[PDB]
């Protein structure tokens, strides 16, 4: 089985795989629309009771089910408890990842697109209405992926567009292909790197920015000023939560597929921890100093919070660009921003495919690049479905990438610190580390994180699930057919087995 050749390139290839779009796009809109500090709070929080535990929990199962040459969870799941149901619920490990991954590459492609487009200096310009100069990028946006001006629910993405997401599969395939230490580590050894550094580059740029109506100081104010009278409301909280997990690629069963590839001898705690930490700078000061205080800065808090609330793509790819646009270079900023984007989309992408590549590898006993070449298939392929259906990619996200990562995390962590037994987890995860668990953690896994999760989970069924067009079920149906298919495999795979054991 193939190993992280060396610890630093293990560390970058999983900050690379955490740090990523949810860091300048998803966060910066979740804070924006929660009230700034007052979302910050229950954030930290999240991140103490959940992430880092979770986190290291990953770290373990992955770990543990890779000495035995298992990195999914279908299979790991089994080893921890053994049950057709375990392989069942397993299933999501791949199910998640997947999903996600479909629009998640998308948007990439997106970013890369935008990113050639403001090199080469085709991008529009703006005639001092405030609309107007976000109405010419509006258009671009638009423009770009296509938005249903008819009274249908239907996208028309350009040539370009969809020639741009050819190359991005391409360049994901390309590093996937290489397999994990020669393919991903060196990879993340590079583009982390570039990555911190656009992002400094950019923060400064943008910590430059004065108008009337506003400078990025009142943006960094904003968003660090805490607010005490939000945290009685369970959205800011639901929010959190499901930012945390997004960010910290938890529950999508990536942060295991990766552990397996760490030596059973290794430390997975400081390693472990200190890709959470990573990951937590780039997002609170990196991507929070950016988007946030730009728009603050030239439209005031207000507008900002409006434009946040819009959506997330309103800031990323409409907002930020026509605010570069108004300043000096600000073409060769909007570059920057979009590259920088393009790198953080990419190094996550991978880690998102990798876990589907890894159960063709390991259970199907698949080639590399076959499994590589056929994962690229299907996600291609069922791309299409984020291309032409408006919704979707909505829909993907919400399933996907935002209950079932919590979902699963909830399942994950029951099976490991509750079935598989809660001393013999802590001893697992304990196992190889430079440094030990602080014993708070163990009551933190094996009580406060799982109730705080079914907590939560249930008042999210019951007041929010509730709070759409037809065509979603198009979308749910496609993705239920997925899960199904994944089971398939799963069940023949559990056949290779036998007749391999006879
Ligand atoms: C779903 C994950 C791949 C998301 C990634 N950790 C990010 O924050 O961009
Ligand atoms: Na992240
Ligand atoms: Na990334």
């Amino acid at each position: 089985r193939e190993h992280w050749a060396t610890r630093l390139g293990l560390i970058l290839a999983m900050a690379g795989n955490a740090v990523g779009l949810g860091n300048f796009l998803r966060f910066p809109v979740q804070a924006a629309e929660n009230g700034g500090g007052a979302f910050m709070i229950p954030y930290i929080i999240a991140f103490l009771l959940v992430g880092i535990p979770l986190m290291w929990i990953e770290w373990a199962m992955g770990r543990y089910g890779g000495a035995q040459g298992h990195g999914t969870t279908p299979a790991i799941f089994y080893l921890l408890w053994r049950n057709r149901f375990a392989k069942i619920l397993g299933v999501f490990g791949l199910w998640i990842p997947l999903v996600v991954a479909i629009y998640y590459v998308y948007i990439e492609s997106w970013t890369l697109g935008f990113a050639i487009k403001f090199l080469v200096g085709l991008v529009p310009e703006p005639p001092t209405d405030p609309d107007s100069i976000l109405r010419p990028f509006k258009e671009f946006l638009y423009s770009y992926i296509g938005v249903p001006k008819g009274d249908e629910p239907i996208l028309k993405p350009s040539l370009f567009a969809y020639i741009v997401f050819l190359i991005t599969m391409f360049i994901n395939v390309s590093i996937l292909i290489r397999g994990i230490s020669k393919g991903i580590e060196r990879f993340a050894k590079i583009a982390m790197p570039t990555l911190f550094i656009l992002a400094v580059f950019l923060v400064i740029r943008v910590f430059l920015l004065e108008t009337p109506n506003g400078t990025a100081a009142d943006g960094l104010n904003f968003l660090w000023t805490p607010d005490f009278e939000k945290l009685k409301d369970p959205g800011v909280w639901i929010a959190a939560v499901g930012q945390i997990f997004f960010t910290l690629s938890l529950g999508f069963g990536a942060i295991i597929t990766y552990a397996s590839y760490v030596r059973k001898d290794q430390d997975i705690v400081l390693s472990g921890l200190t890709a959470a930490t990573l990951n937590e700078k780039a997002e609170v000061i990196l991507g929070g100093s950016i988007s946030i205080p730009a728009a603050v800065a030239f439209f005031g808090v207000a507008n900002a919070v409006a434009i946040a609330k819009a959506g997330a793509f309103n800031l990323g790819f409409i907002t930020l660009p026509a605010i570069f646009s108004q300043t000096a270079g600000g073409t060769f900023l909007g570059f920057l921003w979009f590259f920088l984007l393009f790198f953080a989309g990419l190094t996550s992408s991978i880690a998102i495919m990798q876990p589907m590549i890894a159960f063709l590898e390991d259970e199907l006993k698949l080639s590399r690049k076959h499994a590589v070449l056929w994962t690229a298939a299907i996600v291609f392929f069922s791309a299409h479905l984020v291309m032409f259906l408006n919704k979707s990619l909505d829909e993907m996200d919400f399933w996907a990438g935002t209950i079932g990562v919590v979902f699963f995390g909830l399942t994950e962590l029951i099976i490991f610190f509750w079935i598989f037994g809660a001393d013999k987890a802590w001893e697992e995860i304990n196992r190889g580390g430079i440094i030990k668990v602080p014993r708070i953690y163990y009551y933190v896994m094996r009580y406060i994180t799982p109730a705080f999760l079914a907590v939560l989970l249930v008042v999210w069924a019951r007041e929010y699930i509730p709070k759409t067009h037809w065509t979603v079920w198009i979308t749910r149906f496609y993705i239920i057919g997925l899960f199904l298919f994944l089971t398939f495999l799963v069940f023949l795979a559990e056949r290779r087995r036998n007749h391999e054991s006879a």
